[PDB]
């Protein structure tokens, strides 16, 4: 089997992407944030505290003839941005782009933190990291991809995120029309539950490539590119007026700037992030100070190849017995 679904930016800045997902019988379509940095499929629901729901579409398990309470199971998750959610668990039929999993754990939110409430466009998350990170207790549950894997034509999914435009998540096949040149595959460590890999270095604009190992995670659920302070300082030093602002929370730059590109290495191959991809616009409405799309990972404890990086590539998440990651230009 295969599946193919379009993923769409939630706003004009590509702060996140949403992908329609069919849950239950008859189908209830919710727009979920596909997140290769976590491993829970959770949704706003009829059980979510009413004051914490503000415009989201909810899953109502009582209206699904295939929903079954997973007795005694609860979940609770906290994300790198400080957001969180928790609740109980159903199993139900879940389909993405024509690919159907029966008996998928659908984690129903009883509580969500304010950032979730405040974002009307995201109805929940669909985790695509390794199932070892799944938070369901006392019986850990599998991701949608893990459940689907054995049925797929090939044990892979691909992320093809757009810049200020829709893109695609495919399951079970590689669309050879979706990228240019070849796909370069690179080793993955699953030890922390992530799609963790080591970039071979970087360049800023037209500058020379610096060969240096940068361990980090391919994370579709993180907006920005978080890298070591040394790398980030080298990038922003090429932008007149750019500075790190503790009050704002990162590097900012004059909105009048033209940003240089940023290149990262994948083995001997190179992925170029155009300068425009690194512009996240005014820090507040009407400001001429703009927020940068490359930020320091110092304090996070891990480097994160988020959407800013991933959207510049066609990315293969290869879930074979020994997982790997592939990157192609596009
Ligand atoms: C300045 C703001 C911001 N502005 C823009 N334009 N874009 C962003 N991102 C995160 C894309 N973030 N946040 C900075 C981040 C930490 C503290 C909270 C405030």
């Amino acid at each position: 089997s295969t599946g193919s679904a379009t993923t769409t930016p939630i706003d004009s800045l590509d702060d996140a992407y949403i992908t329609p997902v069919q849950i239950g019988t008859p189908a209830q379509t919710l727009n979920l944030d596909f997140d290769t940095g976590s491993s829970d499929l959770w949704v706003f629901s009829s059980e979510t505290t009413a004051s914490e729901v503000d415009g989201q579409t909810i899953y109502t398990p009582s209206k699904s003839t295939t929903a079954k309470l997973l007795s005694g199971a609860t979940w609770s998750i906290s994300y790198g941005d400080g957001s969180s959610s928790s609740g109980d668990v159903y199993t139900d039929t879940v389909s993405v782009g024509g690919l159907t999993v029966t008996g998928q754990a659908v984690e129903s939110a009883k509580k969500v933190s304010s950032s979730f409430t405040e974002d009307s466009t995201i109805d929940g998350l669909l985790g695509l990291a390794f199932s070892t990170l799944n938070t369901v207790s006392p019986t850990q549950q599998k991701t949608f991809f893990d459940n689907a894997k054995a049925s797929l034509d090939s044990p892979v999914f691909t992320a093809d995120l757009g810049y200020h435009a829709p893109g695609t998540y495919n399951f079970g096949f590689i669309d050879t029309t979706a990228y240019t040149g070849s796909i370069t595959y690179t080793a993955v460590s699953t030890k922390q539950g992530f799609w963790e890999w080591t970039s071979t270095g970087y360049a800023v604009g037209s500058g020379t490539f610096k060969s240096t190992s940068i361990d980090g995670i391919a994370d579709t659920g993180t907006t920005l590119l978080y890298l070591p302070a040394t790398v980030v300082s080298a990038y922003w030093a090429q932008v007149s007026g750019a500075k790190s602002s503790s009050s704002v929370g990162g590097y900012v730059f004059p909105c009048s700037a033209t940003l240089p590109s940023f290149t990262f290495g994948v083995g001997s191959a190179r992925i170029v992030i155009p300068g425009d991809y690194i512009d996240f616009g005014p820090i507040s409405t009407g400001s001429s100070s703009c927020f940068g799309g490359i930020q320091s990972s110092a304090g996070i404890g891990i480097n994160i190849f988020g959407d800013v990086a991933l959207k510049a590539a066609f990315v293969v998440f290869n879930g074979a017995t020994t997982p790997t990651l592939g990157f192609a230009s596009k």
